[PDB]
């Protein structure tokens, strides 16, 4: 049907159906009399699969053959979705996909709804893993994804009664299609001991051993033939464990809990040992692979020119240890000339600078668990120190603040200063971000190292959140400027010359307004509640967190309800306002504020004299395959984190480049969004960075604002009296009380400027031509944010390597 | 090569290659330059598997039309081996197979080494469920089996310093190509609770859900394009299961537990809460299965017609209760009808006399666990006992006897009687076993139901057992005879005309050298030992336990030892003995014979004056893929258990297929062993049951053997004073207090007679040409000793069926 979907050609449709009937009956052993849309599911599954093995192996044999500089990213998590429509992208093969299909009497579209995603991440870092995957493929990068392979990664969400519960996400209950099982590379990781000193140095004994066994998944680069690997390593027990009887072998359920289960909490530090253990499993495995292959390729000093190690923030950052126990107790290195190793090979990545997020570890803890590394980071950090003394003589503030090792009630060894020390580049992912980590939490290290910081601006990948997600989007762009934007994201600056133009107005207008009554459609069947497609879609969705400000969101829509109330006969224009995200399970306050959108739901949505001018609906189970539906049908994107909270933002990204306008604060990298659209066609509000200082030196009162803003009185009253949960009246109490006393993200600062730049957005909406146009002017400057911007300037910047769009042979 | 391996035609042998290749690149995602030989074994496994498909979509298909009546075999053990070579065979691809390999640069027999057996049973219980799968599938029959797949089977047996260490068997870390996983058929399974009694019935409620997860597995019949489905069970927790967040993922181990671990208990009953939930969970699993399929063809009236259940033993017992639960709670019949349906559906064969083995679970383990089943056994135990009351008025000591609930300290359930309540047959698994039932233990029984009791003599299928594992002999067979008797064995007695045959003759002993140059070739290659071939191979190959008398083997070889070093310059015929088997990790006495075994061999082997005439090897890991190189190695099979106490072996069956004499005792099938060829073509030796009896009446006195029998007092006094243990004088003080003291097995009363016996073996093997007549009238009169036979007669003698030797098209 549409033209970027690619070639359904006669003998490639042919041989689909053929491949498709042969894996239904050979690998699923099923005939069609009693076949389900499960087992057509993964007929096809398999059948896409065959298209990528060749290029794989070939792929893996051109990197054995040319040895070019390998670059490893190493991550916790890994947030890729589902595969099998982004295979089809990138291989060209979706209409002959979806010819081959339809011959056969099948809907694929049906079909894709079949796939579980891959949760092995909770929102945007591990988002960010899965586009870089993505845009290192395309550009010919020689590149490695390491992480674990959870066997449940971000829980199911289930609201009860407007409260979340968390289910189990057992994603691989049916089977992973994608993955190969490579357990002929099996690798043994240490745990415990001991270390005893000889004349030949040190040596880490009495170990308990837990085997690391890998499974490859492909990642393909787009229409390039490029296939790399992500390696996720699973926990397995050696068969001598704990080897009455009985009891040994089930006990071998205790080392294979490392790899059972994603932590589920984002931007926060939650200091267990089973994340510890975690945390080195994919180090020690990940480190020794990268050996190995540096081996087949004595002379460790060109080992820098063959590998880069990127740090997917503090997490991995054990890599730096390992690397040095490595070099200096099997090797035999040299302290120093380790060191140099270590240091050119590692760069790391910090993405927050929220003080509850830093990984600080108890020493007993590592002393315990990882007694040789806490021995060479004490090492480290006398070393380091020693430099901070020479260079800043008699500064003895100075050495405490900059120390790896935290002084108090309990000794901490602080991460973030480790990989700092530990790495030739330290970059932040904006530039307001990489700004603030030079002016506050890394002044001291910026001061001895400047030449280390560096900004790399965050980007996404335009191959699953336009192609894939919007493709009547994709095609509206094409049919005027070409293909080649999709590898070129720079490209769609050639529409700013159809800004005027009234068939693409049109056009760009009728594809928001397709998505929306699919959309629509979709929470009808599947959440049985009626929207209006006519209404303003105003859309947050993002992890639940009190510094991205859903309570923000709350005020302004308890304003409008309120606003409505008291004169229920003048007109404003409709809105439906969805907000989604899941909660952290132990996050107490972000649970309340789930609970506080269902209850403001239940009243707004059941008001006749409301009627359909404002429903508010929270978004069960905000995932990677909703944001994909949801993004390409939102009006309006909500990005209105405190200013100086949210490091970048990938969200902001994804809904600019799909034609919802933005009304956020100058945060993140809504900066640079704004600065490449123009500050005019973004709605911008609130405090900047440089205000919430001010305030803070002031000191932030609450009572003011509720004092001087009778609007918000009026809501604060109403929350506190049980207005919005009649059965219980202080169901609420600890959302006033956070709100009035102890909010460390300024809500109440923000609300005036918020609701009055809210009425601008209204205002426009009520003018479909002009609202348009503001669109095309934010789809056309969204070429920065392309991920193979982002992945170009790391590769030349950090990394030394040399992009390619170089097409290897079919 | 050889004729009974089939054609190797050259549209076969071009089609496996090109698919042998597909596989290797496709499904294993490897090119020829990195492939090891575990990556050919598995794209050899995939090539045959695909063979099977076709069939065994057509046959299951088959059975959906025709509707035939269904034999569910339900056992708990499924001691499968290795299924390539045997797939190969049933499908008759095994000469082109090894073409088709031979001309892409590799050696099968290398490839068929690598594949894991599948381990899921102790011995022979487990291995008489799948000779009786092939054997099943091979007659034609509509037959399922179903079982628990463990994750763990049987351990491996290492030993050290001459001690068994066990090692978890993790059989499926390479992944088993031959199952099919079908998470769709998962069904529910309950425990716990508590029982409420409605105007409506008693329900079930409050119980905690376990997932069974069925794994389908494909059995090929010999040659008639039948393949049959062996269903194993897997244990999954809900995904609501347990749902601080962490711990209660983590803890979903505890449900998937029960499928975890086979029992590794031959003939010994340990009455732990993990099996009773493993023996429910494949009952109620199976069950819910089996009436799914049989809604599917209101009227349970013909729920006997369509459906029999075979108990192998009492481990799925709670079969019955499971079934009248459902029939009475759920279906709502009247429990009369109820019953009445039970009974002709289930069967239930007995194993075992030994009362260590039999099964009696304590009443609060029950009442805990399943409290409705246990309500229902006591509704069962009154209606029967008043049928007893009935028929023997006033033979109070009779009901107590008979009665399903035992009395005492702790009350328990004897499941074997609920057994013979709940079943309409009720078999032993040899003729003196059968007899023995209904004498002793089951004679009130016998009493009030005569017409339940039946006898099946055990069998072996003769395509492991022959055709696989002895190609030569089966060759040089087939050359004479023709290939019919592989699915007719008792065409074998046309081999009597054959035992004159000078060239026949030549050709038996030609193949029995053959296989013994080969097997003491894998011993020096595998396990660094060396034994002369010339000698006579002395095999005991079983579990080890004190009613089978290794230790009496023990006794006959220092016997042997202490002659030589009398006299040494006289000739001895050179024997190679070879004992091995599995102790039960829990089994202090059965480890501490395999101690002495291999300290007599520290002493022998090493003994200069003894030279090879006299060596004594401990087989390790004694397991099928053992048992296929070793049996047909054996010049002599070793079947000495006290009369009375092996309800019937099978290995037996195993070496007189395969061209060994036996020494044995009157005990199990060895007593029709000898009817079928002779007493004088059989070594028989030893107390009979009435002897045995006679003995238990007047008190068996070990002392009066030690003192009238010198050899014996010799053998007593080194074992004691330290002669096979000098670092360690005491080791085996147990030992030689259990013969003395505590001995329920009796082997000093054997021990004359087996010596005297073993001399006439002696004798005989030094007239090789005598010696090889009496093995052709051994191997032809096997024939009785077919599982085909034995499947036969409980398919028209006990489920109603007739068996077909017809072939399904192609
Ligand atoms: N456990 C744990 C889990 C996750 C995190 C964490 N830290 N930063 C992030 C997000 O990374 C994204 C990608 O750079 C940013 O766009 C976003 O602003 C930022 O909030 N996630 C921290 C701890
Ligand atoms: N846990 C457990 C596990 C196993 C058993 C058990 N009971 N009998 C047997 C063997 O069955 C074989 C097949 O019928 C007989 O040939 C053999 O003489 C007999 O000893 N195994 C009992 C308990
Ligand atoms: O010794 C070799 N000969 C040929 N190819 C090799 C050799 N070692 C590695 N390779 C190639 O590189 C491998 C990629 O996996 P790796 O071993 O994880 O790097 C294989 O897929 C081979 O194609
Ligand atoms: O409704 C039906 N139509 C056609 N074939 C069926 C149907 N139900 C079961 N079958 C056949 O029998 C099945 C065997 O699996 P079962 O459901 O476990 O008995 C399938 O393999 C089908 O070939
Ligand atoms: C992009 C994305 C995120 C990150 O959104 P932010 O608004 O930048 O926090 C989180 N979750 C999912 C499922 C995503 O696709
Ligand atoms: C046949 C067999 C058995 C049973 O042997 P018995 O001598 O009858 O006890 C036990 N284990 C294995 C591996 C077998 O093949």
């Amino acid at each position: 049907q549409i033209s970027v979907r690619g070639l359904a050609g006669v003998e490639n449709v042919t041989e689909l159906k053929k491949n498709f009937n042969r894996h239904l009956h050979f690998t699923l052993v099923k005939d069609r009399n009693v076949a389900t849309p499960r087992d057509y599911y993964f007929a096809l599954a398999h059948t896409v699969r065959d298209h990528l093995v060749g290029r794989w192996i070939r792929t893996q044999q051109h990197y054995y053959e040319k040895d070019p500089k390998r670059i490893y990213y190493l991550s916790l998590e890994f947030y890729m979705g589902r595969t099998l429509q982004n295979t089809m992208v990138n291989l060209a093969l979706e209409n002959a996909c979806d010819e081959a299909t339809y011959q056969l009497g099948l809907d694929m579209e049906e079909l894709e709804e079949i796939e579980e995603d891959a949760g092995l991440g909770n929102g945007g870092l591990g988002r960010l893993a899965a586009c870089f995957l993505d845009s290192m493929a395309t550009l010919g990068l020689a590149a490695y994804g390491y992480g674990i392979r959870y066997e449940f990664g971000i829980f199911n969400q289930k609201i009860c009664g407007g409260w979340q519960m968390e289910e189990a996400d057992d994603w691989l209950r049916y089977g992973n299609p994608w993955e190969k099982a490579r357990p002929e590379f099996t690798l043994p990781v240490h745990f415990y001991g001991r270390v005893e000193h000889t004349s030949q140095g040190a040596k880490w004994v009495d170990t308990q051993v837990v085997l690391a066994m890998p499974y490859d998944t492909p990642v393909p680069g787009y229409r390039n033939n490029v296939v790399n690997t992500m390696r996720l390593w699973s926990a397995k027990a050696p068969n001598d464990f704990n080897l009455g009887y009985i009891q040994a072998v089930l006990d071998r359920n205790l080392a294979e809990n490392i790899s059972r289960v994603l932590y589920p909490n984002d931007n926060f530090f939650e200091g267990k040992e089973l994340r510890l253990k975690q945390e080195y499993f994919v180090v020690a495995a990940t480190l020794q692979d990268i050996i190995r292959r540096f081996k087949s390729s004595t002379n460790f000093d060109a080992f820098p020119d063959k590998v880069a190690i990127q740090l997917n923030d503090t997490h991995p950052s054990l890599a730096i240890p390992e690397l040095m126990r490595v070099l200096v107790d099997l090797e035999r290195l040299d302290w120093d000339k380790a060191w140099e190793v270590t240091v050119k090979t590692c760069a790391y990545t910090n993405h927050t600078v929220l003080p509850e997020a830093l990984e600080r570890w108890p020493v007993h803890l590592l002393e315990t668990l990882l007694p040789r590394h806490l021995q060479i980071i004490y090492e480290i950090n006398q070393r380091f120190l020693n430099r901070v003394a020479a260079a800043f003589p008699g500064d003895v503030d100075r050495l405490r603040r900059m120390s790896l090792v935290e002084e108090g009630a309990v000794k901490r060894i602080n991460m973030a200063h480790l990989c700092i020390a530990g790495s030739h580049a330290v970059n932040g992912v904006a530039r307001i971000h990489s700004e603030i980590l030079k002016k506050t939490i890394f002044k001291d290290f910026y001061e001895l190292e400047p030449h280390k910081f560096q900004n790399k601006t965050n980007g996404i990948t335009p191959r699953r959140w336009l192609v894939l997600c919007n493709p009547g989007l994709a095609e509206i762009i094409a049919e005027r400027i070409g293909e080649e934007y999709i590898s070129d994201l720079d490209q769609l600056r050639k529409l700013l010359s159809y800004v005027d133009d009234e068939a693409f107005i049109r056009d760009v207008a009728k594809v928001k307004q397709e998505n929306k009554l699919k959309f629509a459609a979709y929470l009808e069947r599947e959440y049985k509640v009626h929207i209006n497609p006519n209404s303003l879609f105003d859309v947050q969705v993002k992890r639940i967190h009190e510094y991205k400000r859903q309570l923000l969101n709350c005020l302004h829509v308890i304003t409008l309800y309120n606003r409505i109330k008291k004169e229920p006969n003048k007109f404003v224009v409709p809105r439906t306002v969805m907000i989604g995200g899941k909660a952290a399970p132990g996050y107490h306050m972000a649970k309340m504020i789930i609970k506080l959108i269902t209850a403001i739901g239940d009243v707004v949505n059941h008001d006749p004299v409301v009627g359909d001018r404002l429903r508010v609906i929270f978004l069960e189970n905000y995932r990677v395959s909703l944001a994909e539906k949801v993004i390409p049908a939102a009006d309006l994107s909500e990005q209105i984190s405190t200013a100086g909270t949210e490091a970048s933002g990938t969200g902001n990204m994804k809904f600019m480049l799909n034609g919802a306008l933005t009304i956020g604060t100058m945060d993140g990298a809504n900066v640079e969004m704004a600065e490449e659209a123009g500050e005019e066609n973004f709605f911008i509000f609130g405090m900047r960075v440089e205000d919430v200082d001010r305030l803070d030196q002031r000191g932030y009162n609450a009572q003011e604002y509720y004092d001087r803003i009778p609007e918000l009185r009026q809501i604060i009253e109403q929350l506190s009296s049980g207005f919005f949960s009649p059965k219980q009246p202080d169901l609420f109490k600890d959302i006033v009380n956070m709100l009035m006393h102890h909010d460390r993200f300024k809500v109440f600062a923000d609300y005036e400027e918020y609701v009055k730049c809210q009425e601008r957005v209204s205002a426009l909406y009520k003018n479909p031509r002009e609202w348009t146009r503001m669109v095309i002017r934010n789809i056309a400057t969204s070429g920065k944010f392309s991920s193979d911007r982002t992945i170009a300037q790391y590769a030349r910047e950090i990394w030394g390597v040399e992009p390619s769009r170089q097409r290897l042979p079919a």
